[PDB]
């Protein structure tokens, strides 16, 4: 209802980075990666201090105590010498509460079963969803996008080298994924 409601908001500054997670910065509030957990994380902004994709190659989360509902976040990129270019501006738009969340709306069950796909021999990314279901759809900003070679359990997200880079949500056959934040290298 009340606070912001937006995605996940990354931004490297001076080698390091700095994501802007959902939730206000409660005395219990922690953050996750891929498989560890970073504890005494009580702000709403992580910052990563000299960014490394090697061992910082995964997924993100950010939960409260009384927020037990987090949605998983795709962290993957590259810093050096902090390559600080000129990352400013930031106008402000509408966005205040959306549709479709009040009315009891399936958004809960979300561990670890969408999986994406990065160093396939050439350098494509394959972002895979469904969740084992032998059906499988792919939305972008509410709107559906579809694809140019199929779609077999997988998304043409283009060369992990400079391509993937958005939100995506999916839907399967009787389980749908929430927007999946795609940050790759840029």
């Amino acid at each position: 209802d009340d606070a912001e409601n937006i995605e996940y908001k990354v931004s490297i500054s001076g080698t390091s980075v700095e994501l802007t997670c959902p939730l206000d910065s409660d005395e219990n509030l922690k953050w996750e990666k891929n498989g560890q957990e970073l504890p005494q994380k009580h702000d709403k902004h992580l910052v990563l201090q000299d960014f490394s994709e090697v061992e910082d190659s995964g997924y993100y989360v950010c939960y409260t105590p009384a927020s037990n509902k987090n949605t998983y976040l795709y962290l993957k990129a590259r810093v050096g010498s902090a390559d600080d270019a000129k990352k400013d501006a930031a106008k402000k738009d509408d966005a205040k509460k959306d549709d479709a969340k009040k009315d009891g709306s399936q958004t809960n069950k979300a561990k670890n079963l969408v999986q994406v796909d990065g160093s396939r021999g050439d350098g494509s990314v394959l972002l895979t969803c469904g969740l084992t279901d032998k059906t499988i759809k792919w939305l972008k900003d509410g709107s559906i996008i579809s694809p140019l070679n199929a779609t077999k359990n997988t998304w043409n997200l283009g060369n992990n080298a400079k391509d993937p880079r958005g939100t995506y949500q999916c839907q399967g056959a009787k389980e749908t994924s929430n927007p999946l934040q795609v940050y790759y290298r840029m």
